[PDB]
DNA sequence: GTCTGCGCCGATGAGTGC
DNA sequence: GCACTCATCGGCGCAGAC
């Protein structure tokens, strides 16, 4: 609907496409009062002003761990769900961690 | 050298509400 | 139609264990 003139990529609307060109301006207008880090999305700002707080809000229900950020806590909880989301295509086996389902693919692709 | 665990990013998307 | 918030998910880097 909305294309960029500089890879051919498409946005819904003005506001995403103005926030993707900022992947080819470099712009990052959203800064952060304590260390001066800039930002192209306001989202990763706030995201990253938690770690100057300090305050590690999201806590584990299963062990009780804390940690700074939600999708953090997400990926740690894993462990003991058991979440294994990283499938093998070329066999049952599934993985925890994306690397460890890499690796172990490229074995396949070695044996041919 | 790989697996684990996790800290911190870029960039896109879903949901919401105007 | 539109923008805003937060979620999502890959990427990368690293340290400890083996
Ligand atoms: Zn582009
Ligand atoms: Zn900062
Ligand atoms: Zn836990
Ligand atoms: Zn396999």
């Amino acid at each position: 609907p909305y294309a960029c003139e500089l890879c051919a990529k498409q946005f819904q609307s003005p506001s995403t496409l103005k926030m993707h060109m900022r992947c080819h301006t470099g712009e990052k207008p959203y800064q952060c009062k304590t260390c001066g880090r800039c930002f192209s999305v306001q989202g990763n700002l706030q995201k990253h002003e938690r770690i100057h707080l300090g305050l590690k809000e999201f806590v584990c229900q299963y062990c009780n761990k804390a940690f700074t950020l939600n999708e953090t806590l997400k990926i740690h909880e894993r462990i003991h769900t058991g979440e294994k989301r990283y499938h093998c295509q070329f066999c049952f086996q599934r993985f925890l961690y994306l690397s460890t389902k890499r690796n172990h693919e490229q074995r396949h692709i070695r044996e041919h």
